[PDB]
Formats: C-alpha cells, structure tokens, sequence
C-alpha cells in the first residue's frame, strides 16, 4: 500500500511533526514540555504524540545538526516500532558541560521513516565466504 | 526474498528475536558478563556471525531501556552485508555510574536497513 | 528510477568517497583538513564535498568501528537531505579523555544511502489499534 504517517495529539502541547526541504529525510519533533538536559546527562522529552507508520518501516528519532554542534546534543535510543501506539519520547544525551534548556514547542529531534526488511531468521551451520571476510574494526586502515 | 542468516559461534549465542510483531529490531544477547565503566566503553561479543542481502545492512541499534535507565548508547553499529566475522556490540556509558552487563542480557537490537549502493558519479554541477 | 550518488569536489582536498569492501553498506568519508576532536568534546570536520542522492533516500553519516573502539569516536547529527547542496560536514564526539588527531585524508566516517518514505503527515483523532504485548 501507499506509505503513511499518522499522528494523534495526546495534549494541546503536542505539535504536528514538520518536514524540512521537499526531499528532506525527516519530520521535526517538538517538545511538549519545559525541561532541560543536564550537562553530561540525559533527559526523556515527551512529544505528547502517538504515531503510526507502515509495516516494513520504523520511525527513527534522529539528531538535528544545529543542536549537535551548538549544544553537543545527541539522540539516544530512537527506534519507534511500526506497531507502537504509546507516547513517543525523545531521549537526549548532553555531551557538553552546560545544561541545555528545552522550552515547549522547541524542535529537539527529527523523525525519519526508515525502510527495513523483517525476514524470519534462518539458522545456518556455515555462511558464504567473502572478500571482507572477518575484517572489521579498522581493517581497511586509517 | 530478503533473508537473515545466522550462524552460532558457540553455545552461548542466542538466535535473535523480534520483541513485538511489527518490531523493527531483532534483540541481541550478550555472550559474556562485562563491566561498562562510567564514561567509558565495552565491546560485547554476541557469538554470532550473520549474512544479510545485498541492498541492506544490519544496524546495531540501541534499546530504549538501557539508554533511559543506564545512559547506555551503541557505538559504531554498521554491519556490512559481506561481513562474516563475529558480530560485536560497542556500548558507551554516558554517565558517572559504573554499569555491568550480564550474560544473556539483551544489549542492543539489530535492524536490517534497506539501502542503495550505486557507483559514484563525479559532477561539476549536482542538478 | 535507478539510484545515484553524485559528488562534487569543493576543493582539491576533497576525496571521492569509496566503499571499504565490495558489498559495504557505506562509502568512507575523508577529512579535508588537519584538525582534532578534543577529549570529551566535539568537532565539525569538513569533507569539502557537496552531494546529491535520490528522492526516497537520505545520506546518513555513520561512525566507523575502528575509530569507535580505538578512540571512542562517535558521529553526531548525520542526516544529509537528498536535496541538500551545501558542504557536507562530519560532526564527531570524542567520548574519551584523550584528544583525537585528524589529518587531511583520514577516513573519519562512512556515508550510507538509506531508503526511506516521506508521506504527507496527517493528524488523526484515532490511530488503528495493534496487539503489542
Ligand atoms: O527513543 C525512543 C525509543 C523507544 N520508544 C518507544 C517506542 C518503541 O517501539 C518502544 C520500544 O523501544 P525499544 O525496543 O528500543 N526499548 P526496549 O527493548 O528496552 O523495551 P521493550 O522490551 O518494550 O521492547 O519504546 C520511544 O518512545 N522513544
Ligand atoms: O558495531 C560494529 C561495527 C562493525 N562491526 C564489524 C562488521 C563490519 O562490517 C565491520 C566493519 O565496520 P565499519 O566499516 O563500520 N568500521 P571500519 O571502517 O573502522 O572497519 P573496516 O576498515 O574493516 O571497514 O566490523 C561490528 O562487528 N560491530
Ligand atoms: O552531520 C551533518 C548533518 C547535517 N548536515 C547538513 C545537511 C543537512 O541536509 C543539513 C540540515 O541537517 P539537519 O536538518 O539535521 N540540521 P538542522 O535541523 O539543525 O537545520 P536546518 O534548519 O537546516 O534543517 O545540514 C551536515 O552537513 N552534516
Ligand atoms: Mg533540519
Ligand atoms: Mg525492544
Ligand atoms: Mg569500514
């Protein structure tokens, strides 16, 4: 079917998520509360939204660039399942030594509806061999 | 058809399971006890090797409970479709509280993300 | 429509992104500068690239595992819109007590062209119910 993104407001403070540029990846999420993210700490910021996205996708809470370089803010967790109908919370980590203030309505993250596959796991005794093989953790160099 | 092939590397390994019916992720279990030091990191073995299809990769993604309760985040996390080595999970501990992972704990979730991998075309103008 | 990944060098310090293995998810990104990511701090590292990827995708700047494990480096931000035509910057956090040196040409992140959907958002009074838990 056609993809969709449906949102239900859980309070008046909720804000409809907002696209950026026309080919933009995400929908900006706004805080439904006044809060803060403590220096070198974390916070759970409610959006007061419940959402629905299609089977074969999930909604990823992803970081905004401005907040990253200006405030050292990153998004923790962030995997919203397509069948999750509870309140959507944004987990922020503050990797700086100053508290980050959040006012209600402030755009604190961006939601991206990522395409995925979910096949049944097939357990095998052997896998195919490749060029990469067991190479990882810097095997291709600096 | 998409696939997710999993090879157990030891009897400590657990076949990943999805936590809910339409869930994005297959939960990954730790094959060891391990300390994740405050403001530090740990590399946790799953004792699994995997294969996913060309046109996808396996992303090691953070679980919400570990993040919210324990300030745990997943570093790195890009498992290439051609990687046949052991899948390892990098955890960062973004708190001043030392934390301990126990054998069998679900410490991350694997998501098989759809991607494209075209050959790069260099241009002087992008549109 | 066939996917593409168009790249424009903004300087001679830019490097065309390359796949680290034949079926790699990502294209490695090189620093166009000598810089550093301070201990417990951050840096924006220019690539001197502008890029374009298709509608229905975005370019994700993602962390390399070697740098993550050896140097506690992680990638912040990282969402490059398919219609973004400015310079592509890599935002790095350093989660260790040791400064991390960046030399020009060092591969400091990887770019993954992730498939997405971008439907028009709609507010509803009631969502469809699901059996969860
Ligand atoms: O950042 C987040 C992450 C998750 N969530 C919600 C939606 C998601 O479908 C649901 C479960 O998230 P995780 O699977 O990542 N957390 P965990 O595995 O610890 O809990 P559970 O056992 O319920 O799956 O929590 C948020 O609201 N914000
Ligand atoms: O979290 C991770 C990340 C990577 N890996 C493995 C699988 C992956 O295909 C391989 C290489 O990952 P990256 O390309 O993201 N890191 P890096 O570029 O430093 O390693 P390499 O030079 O080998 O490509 O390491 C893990 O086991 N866990
Ligand atoms: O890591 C990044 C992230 C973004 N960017 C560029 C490309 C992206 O399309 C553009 C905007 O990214 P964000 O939406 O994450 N930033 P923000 O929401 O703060 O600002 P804007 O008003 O431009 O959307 O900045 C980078 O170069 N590196
Ligand atoms: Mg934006
Ligand atoms: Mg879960
Ligand atoms: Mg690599």
């Amino acid at each position: 079917p056609s993809p969709f993104f449906k949102v239900k407001k859980l309070s008046e403070k909720a804000v409809i998520p907002t696209r950026g540029s026309p080919l933009s990846a995400g929908y900006d999420l706004s805080s439904a509360v006044d809060s803060k993210v403590p220096a070198r700490g974390k916070a759970l910021i409610p959006t007061d939204l419940s959402i629905a996205v299609p089977e074969g996708t999930y909604a990823r809470i992803a970081p905004r660039s401005g907040l990253a370089w200006k405030h050292s803010i990153d998004v923790g967790a962030g995997v919203i399942d397509a069948d999750y109908r509870g309140p959507v919370g944004v987990i922020l980590f503050n990797h700086s030594d100053a508290d980050f203030e959040v006012k209600f309505g402030d755009r604190i993250a961006q939601l991206i509806i990522e395409k995925i596959v979910t096949p049944d796991v097939v357990e095998v005794d052997d896998l195919d061999e490749t060029v990469r093989g067991d190479g990882g953790f810097g095997s291709t160099g600096v």
